[PDB]
């Protein structure tokens, strides 16, 4: 068996904060939700990892980079289109990029322009908009039994974290909202906000990584959210067969949302939320007339539900599961007045 | 005295492989159709050394490093233009420059986020096919196409029997053109039976068609009105506190170049080249706001400037105002 085809999903590298912590007077050094140089890096190590795997090891792509060989598509972010390039910077290093005349640089250093195309900021396909991501929240998760009980669980907490950081906490989604902060803080080493202790900061960080996590666990949650995007990256697979697309990679560039998301619509979600430079990857192959498909995860095949000891299924296997998913999860229409 | 203090500019991506082929020829690109290619990679890469060596080096509008935030860069949906915005932003911000962690990229590359439109916008580009449907409705029946038309058009049977590909009109002479362009810009051989001479006259027809399309203003406007307007309310954001960026880029196409100068009334005569660029750069002297307009490296007087191809930022509106009322549609009711 050879591999023939990837797709894959990464979130971002490591970014500033969407929000600020009131009483605190943290400087990041870039703006608000920016990738920063710590994440360029840890996106073009990633890319140095998949050059590794995917050219070193398997031979599935190229040394040098083939025009129309890999499909990227990124959500409307300055950070995923950065990550997206920084990856790439890596899976095709500067000294592999093109020459003109006699043997000169087409771009000095031989860099490897690879095309990003971006979604339009209202779509849904790779990560939902903030605002209709909430809502889905409000909805499905926030009045949910586990939701309530970790609620209660966390709620004698809340008035000395409000007092203490500034911010507005009277809910594990304002918890949520202050733990990016301090995830972002802890990652840059910067000093614990006056009065909240490292046991304090411990437990609101703990209960963002629950939360995320939580969500998704829900596959109702995942499939509004992700069933798009999970159909397409199986019609990815399935292209790669039938001969409609020539692509050896279809790399979708986003979050942590987009890997909670497929991973939770497949019917195995995260326990974890996803960390900076997360990625998924579904491989196919092909043995004669006979293709498998394997997914992993940061690094680790997954075994889904239809898959054997080999953490291996055929396409078609993996077809009729995402059918089954798309019928259990479709909605009764109805006409109105 | 008075600084510069926002560009917006447009640029046709680099050098590419055509879209079609010549039916009784065997070229061989190297890269697929349409695609830019190394030397395409090179000639936006260089633009942007003379862009730093302009907008960074001289004027000191932008720094030598870049900062997050200070360049909005918009392309249309195709390879092409992606990788002419990246090429040209590794030379306004080449290696060395880039992020320190120890470079964060090797060669301390310089990541700059570049957004895509959709392939169905008409901001950048007309999709190709509503484009030559403009073509159709205003331009293959006005008097001076049908009379370059009849001028050329002995020669069509000809062309048609040397090329293979259909020869029935300037429309199809645009069609081959572009190969043979691509052609000559790669060194490649002549067709069969294509004399020098017929080629320089198919190509010279190229670009008389490809100009000519965007001499009406009512046509530039249909196509170039909305980018026209957005790069001057860029202009005015400038001012108005509304955006701090200090430049915005938009990646785009012949058609962009051609649209854009047509609706403020100064059209081409030749289509655009490769990399070929506008910018519209705004100065700020106190509370004095002043623009001008720059094509391929050469102010251009639009009616409304001074001697110095130079008008305030109020009369530069004052003339966009004036080309949005004289081209508005009376809109009508139905049954
Ligand atoms: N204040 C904000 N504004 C816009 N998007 C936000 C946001 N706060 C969080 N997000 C989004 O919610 C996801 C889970 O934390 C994030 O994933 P990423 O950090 O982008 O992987 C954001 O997309
Ligand atoms: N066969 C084709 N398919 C899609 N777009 C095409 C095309 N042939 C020409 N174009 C488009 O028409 C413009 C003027 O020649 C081109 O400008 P550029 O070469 O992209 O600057 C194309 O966009």
């Amino acid at each position: 068996s050879k591999l023939i085809f990837v797709s894959m999903i990464t979130r971002h590298g490591d970014r500033a904060p969407f929000a600020n912590i009131e009483n605190a007077n943290y400087s990041w050094g870039t703006e608000l939700s920016e990738l920063t140089p710590i994440g360029m890096n840890q996106e073009y190590n990633l890319g140095l990892q998949l050059r590794k795997r995917y050219i070193d090891k398997f031979g599935l792509l190229p040394e040098h980079y083939v025009d129309q060989s890999i499909y990227v598509l990124s959500s409307h972010t300055n950070r995923t289109v950065v990550s997206a390039q920084s990856l790439l910077m890596g899976l095709y290093p500067a000294g592999t990029g093109p020459l003109i005349g006699d043997g000169d640089p087409a771009i000095k250093d031989r860099f490897q322009p690879i095309p990003i195309m971006t979604l339009s900021a209202d779509s849904r396909l790779i990560q939902f908009p903030y605002e209709q991501y909430l809502a889905v929240l409000k909805k499905y998760v926030y009045n949910s039994p586990e939701w309530q009980n970790k609620t209660k669980e966390a709620a004698p907490n809340f008035a000395k974290w409000q007092q203490i950081l500034g911010n507005r906490i009277s809910g594990l989604n304002d918890v949520i909202t202050v733990g990016d902060v301090l995830i972002v803080a802890q990652a840059h080493g910067k000093p614990l906000p006056k009065g909240l202790s490292q046991e304090d900061a411990d437990q609101i960080i703990a209960l963002t990584d629950w939360g995320l996590a939580q969500q998704f666990k829900s596959q109702k949650v995942s499939y509004i959210m992700g069933g798009k995007l999970t159909n397409r990256m199986i019609e990815d697979l399935n292209n790669a067969v039938n001969g409609k697309s020539k692509y050896k990679m279809t790399y979708y560039s986003g979050h942590a949302l987009t890997l909670l998301e497929v991973m939770g619509t497949l019917g195995v979600p995260l326990d974890t939320a996803p960390g900076y430079a997360s990625n998924l990857e579904m491989e196919l192959y092909k043995d004669g007339d006979i293709y498998t498909v394997k997914l992993r995860y940061n690094g680790k095949y997954v075994k889904l539900p239809i898959m054997d000891k080999n953490n291996s299924c055929s396409l078609d296997a993996l077809n009729k599961y995402m059918q089954s998913i798309n019928e259990k999860f479709q909605k009764h229409h109805h006409h109105h007045h």
